[PDB]
């Protein structure tokens, strides 16, 4: 009915020995986009160009961590568990109201039409284009009571070459052909919907590096030549070769089972401005073009912070573009100087196993030596995975997606999405939504062409998300306490991670998961 | 309830080995016509007179194929299946939304009364006169998000003589007169209705050629008599009569077992304009009078396209009038100088079994000849149907009409719309609507006088329209690659069969159903 | 429920072998009479002087036959049974919407007001005066697409004299003072009712003359006396009488069983304004006074069409005040000059068995003849009923009323309303209605005054009226073909029996019900 509320507005947080249940509501408000029409969309730039189509529906996204987890929440979560993994969700939306606006000359009356329909449906079967995956805002926000807009669902179409243009593959995805369902106030939408097995993620560090895990008392059983000549010259001294067995000390000749990482190398700036070569943001020598990008159909596409590898900490003066960059509290517009209003990620957890972003994976014999002619090291940037490699995946973040929907394609290889998070062959569904449209008042006698006079209205109501995270305790035997993550934060006019006077409220830092130690 | 919707907006198609299931919604808009009143109709012109009533009454119109299928889904059907016929339909409308005007003064105000009806009824006695069937707008948008306008009816009544008027003959039908539904928000309506068995259309084109279905190889045991006379000159050459048994290759004279076609003949005019004659479109030689027509009481009614007959190719410079003409994307207005920004349906697949729109039937010994006189050929141009012809029925089209309604009458032949579609006796019924009447404030003091001050009122809501699909797949032994019918669009701007940048949706070119073949 | 309709709208004729069912819908408005207050009525005019009062509530009539049947269904009915007679009914109203008026400056506003009352009753006992019987405007319009506004209930009080003014008889009836049902938006009404074995009206024109029903071929076995004397002379001739055994052929001389008719006189006009003598409609010598009247308690009451009598035919140059006179079609104003713009019902088929209106019954000797006194005869103008006769009831009419209460007298005689119709002393039952008060905003401090101050309303909605007929075919044994009644209008600009281009409705011919025919 229309005097009864259709969902109580629900936030919770409830902790189990293995697993926590999150549960958070928001309040929403649906525009009406592109005024009820499908527009076709393409712009041909060089390195961006790109077409596609934008749409009047609109879309729910709880991609980011946050929206389920208050901070307290995701402390609890992270200094005691060494992995988690989510497994099943339920959402609903519920109390739509739609409105109609007057909109009388200089002020604009709001009033409530009380029988209008608003359309929800869900697509399980993945028929249509998932963007909700990567990299976007339009998730809830994080903290509860800040009303958001429903993001406009727009979708991208492949382009070939260098020029933005369609060729007979590009496809059209028309959402009315879908069977959705339509509400009113007192209707609702519920669904569910259950994860799939997935690797627990690692929120743990390494307590020993990769290269030596051997018993620094024993040495190897092995021998290794050492040198081809006496004395410290490099070209001069005593012919005889020389073999040793590798004894304790000389770890670095140590045979091992292992080989760290799969890599791939990065251009590194520096904070400071001062130290960085000159680069334009445009033209023949845009900075693009020094970033590592990798060549696709004839378009540059930068890489995105690449296969996982070690980066310098968040406070150290250079940075590369394998770290993900968060705005940080202070910054007012898109653009600022000083990168000290800024938030980085680091993966220094990972050093232990893989190479260093900026640094190479290693240096390879590069020639056959000979008495006459001189060995010649090759450096290596890009090292494909071998044998033997063992490697860790990129951390999650507070504020980082959760998860992402791997390409339907023949092949992929340890999906883990880039940006960090969990691979899904089947992700959590789009659920679209879409206010229908409504007729202005219609001419008296009868013309063919479609309408085109609407009246103007807008929706609002509760939606409310659902996860149920399975988790795995530590159970660790490391004596020393261990670190984890605590405030520290020093006396502060304004308390942190808290709304303040003028009423903002903004996320200090950005918090991985990875406090926990753990050996390899 | 009010606060309720009352059906869901599902539109879908959903295939089976042996049958195909379409179902659509769409969104509409109902005026008032006619302020309430129904008005007699008519005009007296010449080749045109006519007289009937327009009605306060609209009514819902399906009959378009392309309100069913989606492109894709009609390229599906007709690349794998040979014949398709309807089977049932049902109907449903609902969340009907009806909204009153204030129109204050500058500024028109619409706000919802929520205690308003609007009837509903469809009739099943087919006692009002059919006019769904043919040649007309009204139907549902083929793009699903697209609002329409309901349609008004009106009908027409028999005119006897070249004048127009009235006879007793002349009837008047009362949509009041009958019981309907009325509904108010929250009240829906619904229907079902059963085809009756009717021939599969055929979705081939023939891979023989009726005149020759003999084996190659052969020769009848018929002999034919070749030549009264020697030598190769007409009126010379020596007496004797000879004949000869038919040989292989002289095919041309073979005795069949049946004749190609049922046969009127058309005009034909150049798509360059130089090529034609030149013709009036008014006056005493008119267009009119020289396009083939059938006198009906005195007055011309030029036939439509024709009994079935091969037509150019949709390429060709010429065309007839036999062939369907559809606006295509482009065209601005009601008319247009240049015919190729025009869409022409051609049939001629069709050849291999009935004669040429334009060219004769065949040509006929109108004389006894004899030695002192010469042999006379006729030209046939109408020809009825003769024991032992066989032909095919005029293809149907994405956007051609489905259905119509066979005439009530003594004697109707091979019913098949001429228009392309099934004929049936008993077709999906006309649903009518209309929006009750309301008053405005009235005297104090009684009069007799009908009312004639209404509020002003419109409604809106949905109908979904389902139609279970009968079709039977190929099966041929055919060894070759069959054609089929694929986009094939050049690298286009802005992709076709999509709305685009604009956001308009236009239809690029007009879609028959024969591309898969089969044998005689 | 406010969302809900509370009924459908049908309107339809269901016909039997023995009985039709009618059943036709129709849309009202309601104001809101005398500002809600009952109000004495009395004007004293010397003929005319009236008492009684005027009601805040309106009633539904639904007396006229052409309310429950379409012209055709009319037809049907009449050119093929002999006689009908009304058995049951039902009524509902239903789709109450209350509506409320802002009246603001210049503009006046009209909103629904949801919670509103309109009540309604019918009344069984007749225990309030009826009044629906009797010439009156206000039943439903016979054309369904026509709203009409609900007639206000006013009732007369006994005038004793010729002045007007009130005894102590007179009574007041108010409405108030019965319970009555409250309905609002959701809310019906119905009710259903059993008329009382009536006898059929003829349906039949008689095909023998009253006067000869005797064997042509034979003679009866009486004799009369002829002439008193010889000769063609009047007064001379020879003494001696004679008798004669009546004999074939001199019929007017039969002995009869049975004697025409009761009658009284009716003064005729010539519809050529030329051939009357000048008669003022005012004054000493106003038409009235000449015009057959009924004397009572001192006031001149005209003479309806009296006691059934034959009147001249329809397209005759004479009429009488006994057939009664219907609009016509082109009629603009309350008055016309000529009677061509008129519609006469006559009674022509009557002749057969009583007296003409104009001519007189017959003629009686009035005196005792003797040899030397002349026989004198006296012209009968007046005759009431006497053992032996036979008489036809009037005719019923398409737009005629159908029934007609019979009044709670002590004594009554043949009754069938004078009109035209079925008496019954237990009729169709008044249905009133009326909009509940409600008041404008109120003084804070009490006053013990009654109330004054009401919110402007009106009301509107639809009513269903359905009656079972019981007919009885025909069964004749006539061998000619009948005349029938069909409509043979001549070619028409706008076909007659139909709404029009002006979209206007009008009924073309009054007609009757005899057409088929009966011996007696
Ligand atoms: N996040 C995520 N989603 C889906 N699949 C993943 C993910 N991370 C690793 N993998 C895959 C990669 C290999 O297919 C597999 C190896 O199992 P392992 O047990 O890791 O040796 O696990
Ligand atoms: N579209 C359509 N509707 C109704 N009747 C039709 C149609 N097409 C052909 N026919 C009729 C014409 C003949 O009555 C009959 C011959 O059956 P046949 O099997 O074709 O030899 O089929
Ligand atoms: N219309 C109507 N209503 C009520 N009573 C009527 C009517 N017409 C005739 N009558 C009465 C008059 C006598 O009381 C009775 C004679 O029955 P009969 O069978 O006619 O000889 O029928």
């Amino acid at each position: 009915g229309v005097g009864n509320a259709s969902g109580d507005w629900h936030c919770d947080s409830t902790w189990s020995e293995g697993k926590v249940t999150t549960t958070s509501t928001r309040t929403w408000v649906l525009p009406t986009y592109n005024n009820h029409l499908y527009l076709r969309l393409g712009t041909t730039s060089n390195s961006n160009t790109y077409n596609g189509f934008s749409t009047p529906w609109g879309y729910f996204d709880f991609n980011r961590f946050h929206c389920h987890f208050s901070p307290r929440d995701w402390q609890r979560l992270i200094n005691n568990n060494w992995g988690l993994r989510p497994k099943a969700m339920r959402v609903k939306i519920f109390n739509i109201q739609v409105k109609e606006v007057t909109t009388s000359n200089g002020e604009t009356t709001v009033a409530n039409n009380l029988t209008s329909t608003v359309q929800i449906f869900a697509d399980s079967s993945y028929e249509l284009p998932y963007v909700m995956d990567a990299g976007q805002e339009g998730s809830l926000p994080p903290f509860p009571n800040d009303v958001f807009m429903v993001p406009q669902y727009g979708y991208c179409g492949i382009v070939t070459g260098e020029n933005q243009n369609q060729t007979d593959r590009n496809a059209f995805y028309c959402l009315e052909y879908f069977p959705s369902q339509m509400l009113r106030t007192g209707n609702n939408f519920e669904m569910a919907y259950n994860f799939e097995k997935v690797p627990f993620h690692s929120m743990y560090a390494h307590s020993q590096s990769l290269d030596r895990l051997m018993n620094p008392l024993l040495d190897q059983y092995l021998w290794h030549l050492q040198s081809t000549t006496s004395g410290e010259t490099l070209n001069q001294g005593n012919a005889a070769t020389t073999f040793g067995k590798i004894r304790s000390g000389d770890f670095a000749f140590y045979r091992k089972n292992w080989l760290p990482g799969p890599c791939v190398k990065q251009q590194r700036f520096s904070k400071t401005a001062s130290q960085n070569y000159k680069i334009p943001a445009s033209g023949g020598n845009a900075l693009l073009k020094y970033d590592t990008h990798y060549t696709l159909n004839n378009r540059w596409s930068n890489i995105a912070p690449g296969p996982p590898m070690a980066t310098a900490g968040p406070s150290d003066g250079d940075f590369s573009n394998a770290q993900l960059i968060f705005p940080g509290p202070s910054v007012t517009g898109n653009t600022t100087t000083s990168a000290n209003n800024l938030l980085f990620t680091s993966e220094e957890e990972i050093a232990a196993t893989n190479p260093r972003d900026t640094d190479m994976f290693g240096q390879i014999a590069d020639n056959n030596q000979n008495a006459t002619t001189a060995p010649i090291t090759g450096n290596v940037t890009a090292m494909g995975v071998l044998p033997g490699m063992v490697w860790q995946n990129r951390d999650i973040y507070y504020q980082g997606p959760i998860w992402a929907k791997i390409p339907h394609a023949d092949g992929h290889f340890h999906p883990s999405p880039l940006i960090g998070g969990f691979g899904l062959k089947h992700p959590p569904p789009q659920i679209f939504i879409k206010n229908t449209p409504v007729p202005a008042n219609p001419a008296t006698t009868f013309t063919a062409a479609r309408v085109d006079s609407f009246i103007t209205q807008y929706s609002t109501g509760q939606v409310a998300v659902q996860i149920e995270w399975e988790i795995e305790k530590e159970r660790s035997k490391r004596w020393n306490p261990e670190v984890q993550f605590t405030s520290n934060y020093g006396n502060q006019s304004s308390m942190l991670w808290a709304p303040d006077t003028t009423g903002k409220y903004t996320e200090p830092r950005v918090i991985g998961s990875r406090y926990l130690t753990n050996h390899l």
